[PDB]
């Protein structure tokens, strides 16, 4: 699944400390994940915010 | 095919944060054949940065 | 060396939900090698699953 495992990759963006990758990526995941997935990038966002 | 190097590019911008360029350039060739002109202008772009 | 280790972790996750074990299991050496004990088990416990 290539939203899931954008999830994965923003979350190695937010070790890397590169959020705006990480946003990026996440806003890929709204667009293609299903509505948990959306969810769990929407988590993650809010986190960055 | 273009979704899956949205998923490669995401890859390879990552070992290249991670200052990876080896690994980065074995991904950028599958994004060179998968995606789409937008997706392989930006494989070229940072393949000329590596 | 921590942070070097998780965000490999990461990775590897984005390996194994691509259906790339391979690449997951060379990501995974590094961290086993790299990583502290908590990351080291994880990679373990990822390895053992693949």
């Amino acid at each position: 699944d290539e939203a899931a495992t954008k999830l994965d990759l923003a979350r190695a963006y937010i070790d890397m400390g590169d959020s705006e990758g990480a946003r990026d990526i996440l806003d890929e995941v709204l667009a293609e994940g299903n509505d948990s997935q959306q969810a769990e990038a929407r988590e993650l966002l809010e986190r960055l915010a």
